[PDB]
């Protein structure tokens, strides 16, 4: 068996090897790359995603959320207070005002040690979940806004052709904004390039052992579960590594920089922060190992998590006898 203990796993593409996006998941999960959850991708020195980020301050971050966080150090949800609609440069200019700046640090490490200490005190300000891409329509190799669909994959596999899209989003971040510990919806890939700025630390659980994860949160946090029977769905729960290691919970951390790409493999449980201003783009994708994961992919019912147009066939498909009752939560 490959990469038995769950280690993240980095690669260094040729550039031949990055031609093709597909092939080259399947040789990385020929080597137990998808044992860790997470693995990174350092892409050929040939290659660039655009040419230049000089002209990018125009974009607007239409509802920025402030990540309002409650509990203790360890142990914290945080809540999205929507702000008033600002331009990437107005963004930038705030996240390097001396309010929400990253202090002066040692080394990754350092940083890693102020967050957990400190995060809970301030409220960062997030431009998440924008629709859009910053590849040049002439990057060939690796655009996030040129991946065969995940409909596509259902209809190659499973014979079914369905409704819906799958398109790229912008996240622009600050020191201390916060991803929760989540699987992505339908417990499907991602794919996510820094394209700028500061790094991003992460942290992974094995999928193996995700459901030690999730026990370890139903203790944690003991209202949210009863609930919700999904609550991580939500996204808004954050354990610490200092924590996970006092429960016994497998994982393992690392830190993304600027021109790398990270992938998360089904029912990798993710979680991290920002290092100070950076932007990064994401989308979510299939191939044909994801199929029986999607199928087995807990839902929320409850209300909160509300997501896409595009999950409604991948449940309908899928999940036959639990789609009723989590149409009922997106209605
Ligand atoms: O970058 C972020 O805020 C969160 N990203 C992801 O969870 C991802 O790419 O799967
Ligand atoms: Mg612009
Ligand atoms: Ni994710
Ligand atoms: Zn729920």
């Amino acid at each position: 068996a490959q990469n038995p203990n769950c280690n993240i796993m980095i690669f260094h593409p040729t550039k031949e090897e990055f031609n093709d996006f597909d092939k080259y998941i399947a040789y990385m999960e020929s080597q137990g790359a998808h044992r860790a959850g997470l693995a990174k991708i350092i892409p050929p020195k040939e290659w660039k995603a655009r040419e230049t980020y000089d002209n990018i301050s125009e974009i607007l971050i239409a509802t920025p959320l402030q990540q309002v966080a409650s509990g203790r150090a360890g142990v914290f949800t945080q809540y999205h207070k929507k702000k008033k609609a600002m331009t990437v440069g107005e963004y930038r200019h705030l996240a390097n005002s001396k309010k929400y700046q990253t202090p002066p640090h040692q080394n990754f490490e350092d940083l890693e040690r102020k967050y957990w200490k400190n995060r809970i005190y301030n409220s960062p300000i997030y431009g998440a979940d924008i629709s859009g891409s910053l590849f040049d329509e002439n990057t060939k190799q690796w655009n996030l806004g040129h991946l065969g669909t995940i409909q596509d994959l259902l209809e190659k596999e499973c014979g079914v052709v369905i409704e819906g899209v799958n398109t790229p989003y912008l996240y622009f971040g600050m020191w201390k904004t916060t991803f929760a510990w989540h699987t992505e919806d339908m417990d499907l890939y991602s794919i996510n390039y820094l394209h700028l700025g500061e790094p991003k630390t992460w942290y992974v659980v094995p999928p193996e052992h995700g459901q030690r994860l999730e026990r370890l949160a139903r203790e944690l946090f003991p209202g949210s579960s009863r609930g919700c029977g999904a609550f991580l769905r939500h996204k808004v729960a954050l354990i610490s590594p200092t924590v996970l290691k006092e429960n016994g919970i497998p994982f393992n951390r690392i830190t993304q920089e600027a021109g790398e790409f990270m992938v998360t493999f089904p029912y990798g449980y993710h979680a991290g922060f920002n290092h100070g201003f950076n932007c990064a783009e994401a989308i979510n994708f299939a191939t044909p190992r994801w199929i029986d994961y999607g199928k087995m992919a807990s839902q929320c019912s409850c209300g909160e998590a509300r997501v896409t147009f595009s999950m409604d066939a991948f449940v309908r498909i899928l999940q036959p006898e639990r789609y009723d009752l989590w149409k009922r939560g997106q209605d």
